[PDB]
């Protein structure tokens, strides 16, 4: 039973898994799973349990908290500082971390901050198989130069880099460990999907708060006033411009999310910016959860990308919305998208080579 190290910033705790928790989960179910929470935070609840271990569905939780953590400045003229202090950073390592690598059979580094102990984990346990999962490109993170520096350094000796996206690897420095594994979706979907939240009518969903644009509810259920927009985890409340028609939720659990996707007539991926990586039209969460019903989204047309059933618009343009709304109405219902359970794609996470169709680069 392998011991397995996650990397991150987050921490295992937070409420509304992001994709690192998933995988996290498939980890706990094959062996000791430790995640080691690095960097207002969404982690300040946790404060009181810093610097200890906490258990945490079968995963042993660690809010490493230090005074300061590096950042990046966004000031050219304060690089210097910058690096210095990364280079604290990743030289002042706790104690349970450095036992935790030691302990580990694999590292998991999520892409951001976690690129920083990379060198750190090849010298505690050069046996240690080191995979980086990229569920971003450092530079939208916007990283600090310092991060892109060690991680170009360092990407050659991982031995896995499991892309979230193709797209990602344009600005990875590194080919024969360089692996495409995108997001897994959990393998009972289909059973969550329901019974149906919704009586009879048309009704659309989003979830989740990135990026979130109250300003597409707005245009749309004025312009759709017999369509019910079902508005889930926006991060915010009752805009004073959604119609009527708009339902309001609050953040919900992801199961209970289900039935509102399955059973809806299209989604929207309502991002109020299209300044966005070309890969977030693959790492898009919530836009897999309708891509797996076949569940037309409307979304705008920089995270269309290389799908059928996704309906552009120009965020901010109100006939843009209009259309791609009038379209995902007419759209049907197809699932042209194959989504790998969550366990198939933590496999392929942690052994890509033993799946040569991850492989983005001539196979061995």
């Amino acid at each position: 039973r392998p011991c397995y190290l996650v990397l991150s910033s987050h921490d295992f705790r937070t409420p509304r898994r992001a994709n690192i928790h998933f995988i996290t989960d498939q980890l706990a179910l094959r062996g000791t799973t430790r995640f080691f929470s690095l960097r207002g935070d969404m982690r300040l609840p946790l404060d009181d349990t810093a610097n200890t271990v906490v258990s945490h569905n079968g995963v042993d939780c660690y809010l490493w908290r230090t005074t300061v953590h590096p950042f990046n400045t966004r000031r050219s003229w304060l690089r210097p500082v910058e690096d210095a202090m990364f280079r604290w950073y990743a030289a002042h390592p706790p104690k349970q971390l450095l036992d935790w690598m030691r302990e580990s059979d694999v590292i998991v580094f999520e892409s951001g901050i976690a690129v920083a102990f990379i060198e750190l984990a090849k010298r505690v346990n050069p046996a240690a198989k080191l995979v980086y999962r990229a569920s971003a490109g450092l530079s939208t993170i916007n990283v600090a130069s310092y991060i892109e520096r060690e991680f170009d350094r360092v990407a050659p000796t991982l031995d896995v880099i499991a892309l979230v996206s193709p797209a990602m690897a344009a600005e990875v420095v590194s080919r024969d460990n360089v692996f495409h594994v995108g997001h897994g979706v959990d393998h009972n979907l289909d059973q969550l999907g329901d019974p149906s939240p919704y009586a009879e009518g048309i009704h659309a969903v989003a979830v989740g708060s990135m990026l979130f644009d109250p300003e597409f509810f707005v245009v749309a259920s004025k312009a759709f006033p017999q369509v019910t927009f079902h508005v889930i985890g926006s991060g915010m409340g009752r805009h004073p411009g959604y119609g009527d028609n708009v339902i309001v939720y609050g953040e919900m659990k992801h199961a209970q999310t289900i039935g509102y996707i399955k059973h809806a007539r299209f989604g929207i991926a309502p991002y109020a910016s299209e300044q966005v990586p070309v890969y977030l039209a693959d790492s898009s969460m919530k836009l897999l959860q309708y891509d797996f019903f076949g569940l037309p989204a409307v979304c705008p047309n920089a995270v269309v990308g290389p799908y059928k059933s996704r309906f552009g618009y120009t965020p901010g343009n109100a006939d843009s919305v209009i259309a791609a709304i009038t379209q995902a109405l007419e759209a049907p219902r197809v699932r042209y998208r194959q989504c790998l359970n969550w366990s198939d794609t933590t496999d392929r996470v942690l052994d890509p080579r033993a799946y040569p169709e991850t492989r983005l680069y001539p196979h061995p």
